[PDB]
């Protein structure tokens, strides 16, 4: 189940402490073994986000309500609406023809004034990620039950006697995956994205505030059409759901429950200080065989490629070979991996992974294995656009 | 007065260095002693913010000055205050009934202008907190007067001589706490408090830039009362400070004298680097006795809680068993401890210690000690919103 | 070339791995050499963004193109113009004397209209800085060719087969220089500084969105002069290039290509990961000489002083002994180092090192070697003030 610790990993000092490095990803888990000592399986949980709170509040299906417009013969000054008095009602004032065929003195253009109520029947909600809310739960299993701790960015390590191990401190901090500083949490009644805060901010449509509950800006979803000398029928434009649906394309959707919880991604870096113990050091080989792309590598929003591969061998556990090259006469690791430690668990038939590439900017190729049974896929990466 | 170093902290080579890790908080101090090598305490002293830059300034007490009132009979256009060209004066453009008894020829409607000086007589300051303005300030005392330096996020490392440890380089980044990122320096005359910048932004109040020092957004402090012919009485709002003060409750209020240097929280994780030398590792035991609430918890802005204890006992120095559960039939840790070494300096009779600890969203008990003498404490701690 | 690696930097357990700190900045390099072992020179080469994704976009040179004017009779309603039907023209309606000379009934204020095309001859781009962006690139020598690789925020790891080594896992994060959260690429046609968000945010100049490229704010860099009974001449204000350029003293000018690949300053921190093995440490001596400045020390955007020296010597390779003191009668380091390791390569003759420092806040002296013959310098550090 999970791959055990490699040499390079741990540090036992001649006198005092064994440090050991713990790479916790979501998908395996790092087991930890020593000479008449129980083994210990350190695998992560729950990378959450607790409780989120609202920035601002976006209006995308408004609906009007009461309709008024007063108009006074032209040559008499101005129209003057008396619905003006309540800030929420949004109105208009316009000139139209007059004549006498609707009751004037001159043929001329005559003042009125359109008022109508501005509701907002279906909303989006913008939400915020702060240092207080994120939350990690790490699971510790021994053999020869369990024991799970919590930690977060404001209590980052935990210290719990283990047995034999002694008093045992765990530090860990998190790295690499999202940056939850430049993202806001987008909610729609349906589903729930990441978006940047600025692409939030610059947002020409209707929004409210929790410290201001009236509505502003809401000059842009109603249309005030052609005016009459009796009614001025201003309409509330159509829902524009389907607007936002199709901007939010290169969104990242992250999992929102009624809670709030938002499950994320990313990988957590932990060190565990021990008293000196030394550590059993299992160090894998090389894949030799040849791997197959179980299905076709998706994107996420923060300019990485997620792929599930599937392994034809029995050499488990091993390490995949898996590097994005620029071209296939190029060995050149021009690309990055996210996942650390992208090893398999058994060797038991087909099993399958999931890695998680960084390629760059451009034409990159996602290349596994080597030989000549080496499967690739040529990926275009798009440049930063909100 | 500073608590040994324990055996976990620091990892000595077969050849090469001695690593210790130093987890240096405000509260107590970490003591390193090696043999036939001087004692060195590692104090940590100023955790600051040397200087910051002013974002805005809102303006809570508004003073009207001058007005001037031009009106116009109707049917006979519009109205115009020669003030408009002077943009440093607030106006407003109303209707009002008109007659013989005033001085005009027809009963309508006689449109006038009223003009008005905005000035602020009290304003409130936002500042903003960068990275070239954080200083940590560490002491080193010496056993057998003192060495103290100075550590930026720009520069975390300091190299220094220390005798017969030879040179040592002391590595230290800051961890938990506050997020110095997310938050404002709110400024009032009196006090000064840390707000969020969303917070900041989304306020409807008068407010000025550095950069900009003309008023902008005036019209929500004035007020235009019933119009009248000759004078339309406009008047200034009462003061805003009771309502900002009131906004102001969950917010945590640092320290910051007239230098505008803030005092903060968090800790601060360094690393010692030294030549190879064996280091004398004390190990402290458990707290046995039962611990007494000298006050009764508080809160931070931060979600974190902070709890005043006394030790009625004289096992000291013993470690301090506080941990955060969801039931008093439970000694699961639902909770965090954000303080990583909760120890005791001395076992001199009654002595206080200062802990803070984060607790899960909702119900949760403070529970310190065990046996048939513990106590507890029912927190409800709030979730999110600015 | 590359100074060689120190005792303190590195820890061989007496069974497990054998873990060693790397300073890599972008000056000199860092190189480990062990016996029967080959060398490995660790040299840092391209600390980047690769592409940026833009924000919001400024108006400074505005031109205006079609004029026109609707003006009506005294005592007739008011004036309106058919070109506020097209909201990408800027209107504005004013009052002006009317008589019989003009061709009128009444000598009163005749309503007037006057629009204009508006449109930006040149424009500047803000562009942010995201975590998919940045880049590292770290080169590794070896004697007895070379082998590079690249490390992200999201990548920050690499393992790679190197011969006698083994497997080697090098694990570096980035820290110190500039925090690019708060910065914005500031982009005109020929340059390209780093400005404050903040800062960027408020500027009363015309802006535009990728996502709204409809010109915003238009109402300040238009002039409405005194109006005429036929035309009302407004004019376009001049080049405000000028303004920005005065603007931009204290912002910091980072190297920027057509491919928007952003040249910056820092250092990055590594751990190298390898099996148990011993390693030559070589501890470098004091410089007994004397420093002369290269020339006079500049300044950065981020609070920190670049000095260029120069050693007139032949003790190389030795340390620098560079410090900020407070007077000239302490020798107290009141400053501190953004250079880790301020090292000379070689000793032929006269050479030349570049070391960044950081001052604190108001009065104090640059101070480099100690004795009859040092050399200091007054600095002054401004305040934070955006």
């Amino acid at each position: 189940n999970c791959l055990g610790t490699s040499n390079r990993d741990f540090v036992e000092g001649a006198s005092g402490a064994t440090w050991i490095d713990l790479v916790l990803e979501g998908g395996s888990c790092v087991t930890v073994m020593a000479p008449e000592k129980p083994t210990l399986d350190f695998k992560v949980m729950k990378m959450e986000a607790a409780e989120l709170a609202t920035v601002r509040e976006y209006c995308y299906e408004a609906t009007l309500d009461t309709l008024s417009t007063v108009a006074r013969c032209p040559t008499t000054g101005e129209a003057h609406n008396t619905k003006r008095s309540d800030p929420t009602f949004v109105c208009k004032r316009d000139v139209v023809d007059r004549g006498w065929g609707n009751g004037c003195g001159l043929f001329g253009k005559g003042s009125i004034d359109t008022c109508a109520k501005f509701t907002c029947k279906n909303k989006a909600t913008g939400k915020t990620i702060l240092r207080e809310n994120i939350k990690y739960e790490v699971a510790i299993f021994v053999h020869g039950q369990a024991a799970r701790f919590t930690i977060s960015p404001q209590a980052p390590s935990f210290t719990a006697n283990m047995g034999e191990y002694g008093t045992v401190t765990i530090d860990c901090e998190a790295r690499s995956g999202i940056n939850t500083e430049d993202y806001y949490v987008f909610t729609v009644k349906e589903k729930s994205w990441l978006v940047n805060r600025d692409w939030f901010h610059d947002l020409n449509l209707p929004w409210t505030s929790p410290a201001t509950t009236d509505w502003r800006n809401r000059e842009t979803l109603v249309e005030f059409e052609e005016p009459h000398a009796t009614k001025q029928t201003v309409v509330a434009l159509g829902s524009q759901e389907g607007a936002l649906h199709t901007a939010l394309a290169g969104a990242i959707p992250a999992t929102v429950s009624s809670s709030t919880l938002t499950l994320q991604s990313g990988h957590l870096k932990c060190r565990a200080k021990l008293d000196k113990v030394k550590i059993k050091g299992t160090t894998y080989g090389m894949c030799d065989s040849a791997f197959t792309f179980s299905k076709n590598p998706t994107d996420t929003g923060h300019g990485t490629v997620i792929v599930e591969l599937q392994y034809t061998g029995s050499n488990g556990p091993c390490r995949v070979p898996i590097s994005v090259t620029a071209n296939l006469m190029d060995l050149t690791p021009v690309g990055r991996l996210v996942t650390v430690n992208p090893f398999i668990s058994t060797g038991g038939a087909n099993n399958k992974v999931m890695i998680e590439v960084e390629p760059p900017f451009g034409d990159s190729y996602i290349v596994v294995g080597r030989g000549t049974t080496q499967i690739n896929y040529h990926w275009h990466k798009e440049g930063s656009s909100i």
